[PDB]
């Protein structure tokens, strides 16, 4: 489609279906909270964090999402070598995790919550890692159905990292404060 | 180049743009700190956070991934920034309504009155601005030099995700207190 040439209802017609099928799939995080309403209810701050901690995810699996899409692209990587990336992303996706995890708990002790250091801090660990690892693999899987990455691993990544970084959080504070 | 680089290496390399995002991003927390009344008074309120937000997010690097190739095309130039703006207001707009007749249900489903009007008009709001900011940035970026591909799409996440939370955060101290 040419953009400059594009009316706003044209635009609309040619936009909607994505988002749709997006905030349809992304309804689930909504149900996936209501499901831990009683830690929710138990502890008020547990609501602050959850922002930080999904889109940190997000930030993280992008990132490395990125990275592998042009490696292929560029032929520096083959589909071949998907093991070898995934053995590399654990320790790359460790180090971030502690990095960032490090500042974070910095900011829950400054809001003032030492109830949430440990949630908080064990979380950002478990989210980065695992939506370090999604990004990595999710151009390998896509180019092998016969999609090439670039067009849709930006909302996957994010929609993926969501749910799996709210499961994430809410079981480690559904463990750790019950 | 990625198969040269050990995880040390890769960490050096990517550090740094994940302490400068999530130090914009623990903001957040301070935000929704600030609203601790009214998400006491109404709990659901937290449970639609992440689908209002990751929806700006969505339509935001929607918008921007298309001004970027038509900037790449040279299909616009960068004083067409003021004409984009003036078209992606209504385009925003119409998906803003869009989208937010399709959440209301769910919060309809789910069984929170109260949340109807609160979700319904923020999704709008919240869809009409990201829409804006994903539209506009890549303007900016290249006005500075920078290239897109590994910087717009956190950068509107982020900003979503932040200008998302007063929208939202606004209308329910609004409409609820
Ligand atoms: C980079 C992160 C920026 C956050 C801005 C808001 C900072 C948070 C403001 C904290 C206000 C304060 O004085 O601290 C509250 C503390 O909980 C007393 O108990
Ligand atoms: C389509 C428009 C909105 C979705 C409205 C329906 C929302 C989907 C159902 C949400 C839900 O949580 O489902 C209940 C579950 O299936 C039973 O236990
Ligand atoms: C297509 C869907 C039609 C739903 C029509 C159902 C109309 C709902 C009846 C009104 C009602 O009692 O709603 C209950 C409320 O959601 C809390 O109990
Ligand atoms: C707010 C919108 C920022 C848009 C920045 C685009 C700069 C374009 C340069 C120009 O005005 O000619
Ligand atoms: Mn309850
Ligand atoms: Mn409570
Ligand atoms: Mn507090
Ligand atoms: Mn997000």
């Amino acid at each position: 489609l040419v953009y400059s040439e594009a009316g706003p209802v044209a635009l609309w017609l040619a936009r909607v279906r994505w988002l749709v099928i997006l905030i349809l799939t992304g309804m689930v995080t909504s149900s996936i909270l209501q499901g831990f309403e009683s830690v929710l209810e138990a502890v008020t701050a547990l609501a602050f964090y959850v922002p930080v901690l999904l889109g940190t995810g997000g930030n993280t699996g992008n990132q490395s999402a990125t990275l592998i899409i042009r490696a292929l692209a560029t032929r520096d990587l083959d589909l071949r070598d998907w093991r070898r990336v995934f053995l590399k992303e654990m320790g790359v996706g460790l180090l971030l995790g502690l990095t960032l995890s490090f500042l974070l708990v910095g900011k829950v002790y400054w809001d003032g919550h030492p109830l949430l250091l440990p949630v908080v801090g064990v979380s950002l660990v478990l989210i980065v890692f695992f939506a370090n690892l999604v990004g990595a693999m999710l151009p390998f899987l896509l180019r092998r159905l016969g999609v090439d990455p670039a067009l849709v691993s930006n909302p996957l990544v994010a929609t993926l990292s969501d749910v799996t970084g709210l499961l994430i959080y809410l079981s480690v504070a559904r463990l750790l404060l019950e």
